[PDB]
């Protein structure tokens, strides 16, 4: 009945069905093609407790989305270093943007989000009213039409691909309105259990909730399909010792002000209560 | 378990524990967000047996994506004429397309698949060696690099919905290698469980055939995720009679010679054997 026993069960199920498989530098995981978990937003938040996700890191790297940035220099400066190698000298020269700043992503996702179809040029360009702004129109459309099947915000853009430092693993999401309730389906197209998967919940549980906020809806599910879903062979030990760890009930969210734009939000705005994860 | 039950369980979910939610029109439906299935392609093809699926209709729709058309009227020379009320001059003109002639969907499935970014102009446009032929990409990624994360072919354009009669329901897919075997996941973002899913998840089972046959790999699985997942209520009667019916085996889907690239598959190269459908139900 925990919500975290549905992705401890994907990762047992990797661990007994899945199928060796390498990844891009031929590092091998446990793989399996297709899931999908159900995480209730419904008065609790789903960051998983039975191993610590990096919930500062979850919420800067969204706001950082938001702001349609693409430099990772924006989001270290955060105390948030996750994308810095990808934008590392080395890492965009092996790709061959030698003419790129450090730091430049190329168009990811804050860019697609809001700027889709816009020309991409580099990090310091001004795209304002260039492209779609889907994260815009998602918001619209919950507003004004909240029985609409096509409610989509997709940052898989096979014209931007090769510019991007790398393609997303988060390749759409679709929201859904029914009895006042705001949810949300992510489709990913490559999961690391250990690693990033808790992170990417936190994260697209988050945008729901904020989105509800500005919408006048409530939190209803996050849904979490995934295409690879994989755990590295170098994690399989420690991954065997969190199975057996009972979740702790997950913690609240609090939005610490009535909130109007999606722009307008601020870390200081949020507030993780109750949240009592397992030690490393 | 026979593969089927998948379905009938999932329609069964539905009217069990799906919420009333209006469409388009304001018709009403019992929705449920988010479900998946897996159907095994492994030596037998998900052509669902408790009722007849239109398999001309599949068979002809995906030649017709694959060739990149968007014109209405070139399905249905086929005499598969599910797409002509999208092309129709009233439904149309209602969308606000006055300029556009009958049949032209706009940018749809077949021009997303083999030109994605192109500046559409009509129906009647050469896109050739315009835009990104993900559907060639894809073939060519599994060839050359099995192991990639990131085999996607996506009809959903954001710059592109504007001009297209009808956004795609099936927004994007992902195909998959390990052991030898091509699997694909679909994600369609709605499913008129009664009407439009059997016919979806054999669409792209027959995608992953044709992919498979072409790259020299044998059919894995397709895993069939949903997003408003729903049932017209004047489908519940005739919903409720299917589920009372036993599934039979599934077919076998016959590939019958040598197909060197994806765009030479022509009708004539496609055999179903065995399939012993329940009679049709009308919806």
């Amino acid at each position: 009945r925990h919500g975290e026993l549905q992705y401890l069960r994907q990762v047992e199920h990797i661990l007994r069905c899945g199928f060796k498989k390498e990844d891009r530098t031929g590092t091998g995981t446990l793989s399996v093609f297709g899931m999908q978990a159900r995480y209730s937003l419904r008065d609790e938040f789903p960051l998983l407790t039975t191993k610590r996700v990096f919930w500062k890191g979850v919420l800067e790297e969204l706001l950082w989305f938001i702001k349609g940035s693409t430099n990772a220099k924006e989001l270290s400066s955060k105390g948030v270093r996750i994308w810095d190698a990808n934008g590392s000298r080395d890492f965009l020269d092996s790709l061959g943007f030698s003419a790129r700043q450090e730091g430049d992503l190329g168009p990811v996702y804050g860019f697609q989000w809001r700027h889709f179809g816009a020309e991409y040029k580099d990090m310091d360009s001004d795209y304002s009213g260039q492209g779609v702004d889907q994260l815009q129109k998602v918001i619209d459309t919950i507003k004004t039409n909240p029985d609409d099947r096509r409610i989509i915000m997709c940052a898989w853009n096979p014209k931007d691909l090769p510019l991007m430092a790398l393609p997303p693993c988060h390749a759409l999401c679709q929201f859904y309105v029914v009895n006042g309730e705001l949810s949300c389906q992510l489709y990913q197209r490559s999961g690391d259990m250990g690693l990033g998967v808790p992170f990417n919940i936190a994260s697209y549980a988050l945008l729901t909730y904020m989105i509800a906020h500005i919408t006048g809806l409530q939190p209803g599910d996050f849904v979490h399909t995934l295409g690879d879903a994989h755990i590295y062979l170098n994690h399989i030990e420690p991954l065997k010792i969190q199975l057996q760890r009972e979740p702790r009930p997950f913690p609240k969210l609090k939005i610490l002000r009535k909130v109007e734009t999606i722009d307008d939000f601020k870390v200081e705005d949020f507030q993780i209560e109750g949240y009592n994860p397992h030690p490393t």
